[PDB]
């Protein structure tokens, strides 16, 4: 909104914790930021080597999902089925940012 | 957008540099976060003390304005007839904020 950052990514698949690839095998770098009611995760698009891709059983108890998938209304659905509303899509110091907000289920 | 936050100040007159009041006399402060392009304000509603107001002599200078009104389309006009873009606002860690972005004369 008043931005010109263009289409935010289909989809984002886990590669280690924290670390989202797109469909451009571009990667994202995602952090949470949680408040007293909710979760959001700031996800940033920056250019981080990658290693080994970790385990599921490792990712179980993370708090970001394995993969988000652009779902409708600007939102992503994860593979929970849960909802996380893209809050802001904008370039921030040079560096295009995602800021997701998890939405109760419905 | 997927928060409860509420409605925006109606408006925000400057006290000091950087130190705005609304309409219910609630204090925000009010940083500048430059981009290459262009400029960002982020404003957060917090309890500041208030000494004198300052000379408008001072403020001339100032990269932030005299006064923003609430204007349609979620956007703010300022002193200048600028528009300002509110491109959020958001509960961040228990504090109010906006975060404007001023955009081209048209």
């Amino acid at each position: 909104a008043g931005e010109d950052v263009g289409a935010p990514p289909d989809h984002l698949w886990v590669h280690q914790e924290g670390i989202y690839r797109d469909e451009y095998q571009r990667t994202w770098v995602a952090v949470v930021e949680e408040e007293t009611s909710f979760l959001r995760a700031r996800v940033q698009q920056i250019q981080v080597p990658l290693g080994d891709a970790a385990r599921p059983s490792h990712l179980l108890t993370s708090q970001l999902p394995l993969m988000w998938q652009l779902y409708p209304e600007e939102r992503y659905m994860d593979n929970n089925s849960r909802l996380w509303q893209i809050q802001h899509h904008l370039m921030v110091r040079g560096v295009q940012e995602l800021l997701l907000k998890l939405l109760p289920d419905d």
